[PDB]
């Protein structure tokens, strides 16, 4: 599914993302926006290293979820990458929380550094009731 902006904001807030390990909701929104356009079913193959990115946060198979087909990979979220292609984003959120328990936090995603870091991200949550 492709979430509408404010629907997603409220969905993430219910799942406990607001301020998780210091990360505001508007940061998570900015991440989802630029990773996937708020689209849960997106996959992107990285020909360079044979990994794939999955779902609304484009979480990578080398470190985070198992797809069977990524050489040398691990699965720190202990999920099938299939779980990151559901319309229900609970598993994706749990996995995103796992990512940001590591030292880099939200910097783990380059798109966040590119499109969100050091910017005014207030617009992502404007009017959403969060
Ligand atoms: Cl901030
Ligand atoms: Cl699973
Ligand atoms: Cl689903």
């Amino acid at each position: 599914k492709v979430f509408e902006r404010c629907e997603l904001a409220r969905t993430l807030k219910r799942l406990g993302m607001d301020g998780y390990r210091g990360i505001s909701l508007a940061n998570w929104m900015c991440l989802a926006k630029w990773e996937s356009g708020y689209n849960t079913r997106a996959t992107n193959y990285n020909a360079g290293d044979r990994s794939t990115d999955y779902g609304i946060f484009q979480i990578n198979s080398r470190y985070w979820c198992n797809d069977g087909k990524t050489p040398g990979a691990v699965n720190a979220c202990h999920l099938s990458c299939s779980a990151l292609l559901q319309d229900n984003i609970a598993d994706a959120v749990a996995c995103a929380k796992r990512v940001v328990r590591d030292p880099q936090g939200i910097r783990a995603w380059v798109a966040w550094r590119n499109r969100c870091q050091n910017r005014d991200v207030r617009q992502y949550v404007q009017g959403c009731g969060v």
